[PDB]
């Protein structure tokens, strides 16, 4: 397809679940083509540390494509021939230094004071992101969305569209993803990784300009890594190695497979900013589309859309079971969902690498015919 | 309180009693915290021209309070601290031009065809209104009801519920309310409010759009408001003046009472509208829990909530003896049932404005435990 | 009794109360025999849309008798073996088609003119009415009346006599009446109906011609007629019918209990002007006999004859509550005055229609003896 | 003026005040000429043994004028260059041998059975003779009358007019009549005269044929005649003989006075009906406008007219009294009344013969205006 361009959608000013009113830039990409009638529209999600890069490239010599790109395309299962596909940088895009990157968050000078927000940057749930995205869509006269999709942060913010603009959403495709933040994710990924980067000397109160708290932001993407995959993936990828001496006598050195996942883990931080992970991180710990309503069921009550999910079995972020659970609430309510089990050694990151595994199902989804 | 928040439910089909299937939706408000075992809600139905807001405000700077504001709220005899508290609108709700108002009714567009049902939008009951209210409580997830309550055509919905859906009503509550709109209201106040609208040329055989026909409208509220209240009420507050000749002269200059309920009525039909209604004017002429029934007595067999009701002896629109009846014919068939009757100058409105006669009974009521299964 | 014969008589000039003067006749009958002295002579006044016929018949082939016929006659509790009993058409007289009925009204022809008066006749009151009378009873030659008696508009008039002409009412009985028309009646059942004939397009300005607005008249009848009876009279006389599903079906379907009542209420507007129907009510709602005094009390002052008020507890358009006050304020003033309040699911109507329960106590009140000079 | 025209009004049926229903036939006369809008009527009513012809002549050769030619004609009191008089043929006329007279009454026959009436004729009153008049009136589309006025009988016809239709008489002018016919008259002339012509055994039950029983008649004329003046009249007039000795040597034996009245009174009845002498009497003896009404003051209260009563003093049959009564009633109703009493040795018969007397007054009364 296309190159594909990199945009800049501008608010002059919202205001946050919080109360908080501040200006906001917001990147986004497209492909394919919006038709006469705008009925054609499927929105993309972005996961916790990616871009609105979902498919495509920016320039010929690009190394990659985007996140999911196996997906989207001419004659994918999401198909840019018959589709007009956008996604948009998240608030608070932890590669703020990614150079195709446009968000608003604390690295962004406050036009009031000349200064980055910094730790003044209001809390953000991914409500806020599906608000802000909606001032987007209805900017191009937008008013309804064929579907609206993504994986894991992604579904996230997926289903607060489907809760909370429910006459605009014909589809919703959770992948990866859960209606309220698991418990167990919420403390030994969300909470420890924000306590890691708080801990970091260098983190400095919020303050530490562009020296980055680094041994804390590496430690936070170390524990979301090490959380991403099957059990057995690690097991054989970084396998250990039983002949190697210097790891048994001092305790600061480390086995070949610390090394190994050090190195990827450092790597992988390179663009990101401390403070945005943080928020970022906060965001999914504070994950509940129940929050604000009196129950689970209520909430739900509210979506009009057909539901998929797609969970993988072995993803240890977020366990499967609560999948099943919101799409029996759905379908006591007389709602059509269903869930669409996926299995992989990749856990969790199936989502994202093993397209093949639903590619087809969503395909016949966003072919299903909705209800009026 | 906390300031409380607007939500709305929908369906995206509805069948009526009379068949019609229609899309609707219908706006709704809570107080308080649903409990675990969600054993602790009381579903509050509001009046002929009211809406869900029984209780607080929608912002502190909101100059009124919901409409039994002293009733419902932390330490009151419908108490919030313990109690999860649900209203909803009712549909055709009058007060369509209020921006807080979510209803179906005859302004609504009509989606097969991009215009407003006017006088296709079909009749409704307050079983109608039930049936609507049960599906959102039931996708809420809750099973049971506490207590259903609500005064006049609010009480109206809640017997459709006790009658209706027995296995879900532990108590019933119906203030200032009847089995069956008696005959004199039905004709009175219904019928006659309904052709007073038909008879404005403005009605315009229901097309009217933007422009309301205000004399017909004036002439129904007119109606309700002139049995709202003891008789000795109108005489004390609008009092006739015995010296002023003007309306001794001309069949049109009015008397200073005619002027002061003049002013009143009026302002009260501002936001309200007039296919709205006569709808909702219908629904309450229609008012029968027996019909669909052999009788009154096989209508209220099926009920098995404990059941109280508060008439107002000087109520001209819902005379108390019916009250009485309709706890007789329970008492016999071995459930637990009774009136408290309340007097007041305030005749019918003390139902909604005369809390105090009654709440400390309505605190109790909550408070006794269920007689039957 | 003998068979009746209709009179008439005319003023050439009359001046109203609010200062226009114009022409008038006026239709009467009586019954029984004057005495040398004059001294039998009682007046019987007519309610709001019945005539002069109070009693017997103007052929033997007449279908029915005057409407209180059981009340006026040979050895009855107005014994015309004793006493000369006179009625007297009112102005404005709705029943204008009717040929036994003269009147000056809405419909007369203004003579300076040769067009009728149309909306142009002036607001009469009931004072109007007792002052004609008053000219009647003098022409005749008669200086005092032995009483002056009524229901309803007829005691209004009967209660201008007392207070105005009190050199010549010795007794008056004034039944399912008040000093003041009371301010729910004046709005419910008279600015209302008023206020239904204009919203009437037929109505044209007043000038209809032969073509009666009936859509408004028949709403301002059902209006007066729903307020007729104690409300549990409209619940057992047209129930409601909990089977029938077709008023549930479209707004204009109408119940069987609408349309029992729509029947009658047709019915009883057949010989009736609308205009003049207007004009009438209008006096009911003007009516006060404080008006021109600075209170009732003043009013009341003035009054000689020995009283009696004779109230429906059950009385929707005139509550009774009235008449024990203005007894009491008759009685510190040290005259004599009574109240016999009655008790009947007629309401209002038992005035004319359950003269049993007070035929002996009216009998009794008109043989006691005058107690002031 | 011109000579007077005899006609002729029929009606097919006449209900009576009793409630009995015959044909009718009724003389009438006019003089003067009927205006556009036909406002200038005077209805005149005659008395007791007269006839329409109150005015002029029947033929250029009559020896004598109208009963009332004193009074109406051009330039006279009721002057017939401005008003159209019309006189009527009295129901029961006493005179049905006079050529000139159409009436009905005790000698026509009944159509349903070729026979006279005879006492089978109802009774009849002077509101029935109105109310005929009254026919006639209507059928000549006149709608007021300027006055309604007659002598004696003639002025209780006038009465009647007044009473029983208001809306169509501007003026009544009873002269030498009264509201209600006296007792003393009652008895002493009206009863006295039935008495005597059914004494008479000529009068065979009522059906005498043309043998008239002229004894009885002529005793009832005779009783009338010696009413009608002063007293002193028949002094003068008859005078006492006082040299005359037969009338003292046998009973039968006449004074000169009795020979003359006895002429008199036998002339004057030559033309005259017995059985119509009597329904007239009885009319006379039943005249009461409070009949049907339960005071004469009830009775008055009709009156709309403006009200001229003309009495005289020395008339011994209609005592003016009365007249001034009844004038004071209608005076207290707020009505214009008047008496105009004249003084005469002609007596009652002062109101035929001595128009002198009151013409005057007759013709300001005419000529003043009514309130509408």
């Amino acid at each position: 397809m296309q190159i594909v361009k990199k945009e800049k959608f501008i608010l002059k000013e919202y205001t946050f679940e919080n109360g908080r009113t501040i200006p906001v830039q917001m990147g986004y990409e497209t492909y394919g083509t919006l038709n006469r009638e705008r009925s054609n529209v499927i929105l993309i999600c972005h996961y916790f540390s990616a871009t609105s890069h979902a498919a495509g490239k920016y320039t010929a010599h690009d190394e990659e494509s985007g996140w999911w790109d196996g997906l989207i395309g001419p004659g994918k299962a999401i198909d840019t021939n018959q589709y007009f596909v956008i996604c948009t940088d998240n608030l608070c895009n932890v590669q703020v230094k990614n150079p195709h990157v446009i968000t608003t968050g604390p690295k962004s000078i406050n036009p009031k004071t000349g200064d980055e927000y910094a730790m003044d940057f209001p809390v953000f749930t991914f409500l806020d992101v599906a608000r802000m995205q909606c001032e987007l869509i209805k900017d191009m006269g937008i008013a309804r969305l064929h579907a609206v999709m993504g994986p894991s942060a992604g579904g996230m913010i997926a289903q607060q569209w489907a809760v909370h603009y429910p006459h605009m959403v014909e589809r919703m495709i959770g992948v990866i993803t859960n209606p309220q933040n698991p418990i167990i994710t919420s403390v030994n990924v969300a909470q420890n990784a924000i306590e890691a980067i708080r801990l970091d000397p260098s983190w400095k109160g919020g303050k530490y300009g562009e020296e980055q708290p680094m041994k804390g932001l590496q430690l936070a993407n170390r524990m979301m890594f090490m959380n991403a995959f099957d059990e057995h993936f690690y097991e054989t990828t970084y396998p250990r190695n039983s002949i190697e001496v210097e790891p048994y006598e001092k305790v600061s050195s480390l086995t070949s497979f610390e090394k190994e996942i050090n190195k990827l883990t450092y790597r992988s931080i390179e663009l990101v900013d401390a403070n945005s992970w943080m928020y970022t991180a906060k965001a999914v710990l504070l994950h509940d589309i129940a929050h604000g309503f009196s129950s689970l069921e209520e909430a739900l009550s509210n979506v009009e859309a057909n539901v998929l999910m797609i969970p993988c079995k072995q993803d240890l972020l977020q366990p499967s079971r609560y999948n099943y659970k919101m799409v029996d609430l759905l379908q006591k309510q007389g709602k059509y969902a269903e869930v669409y089990e996926i299995e992989s050694i990749n856990g969790h990151m199936a989502g994202v690498f093993d397209i093949h595994l639903f590619e087809k199902k969503v395909y016949e989804f966003l072919n299903r015919k909705v209800s009026s």
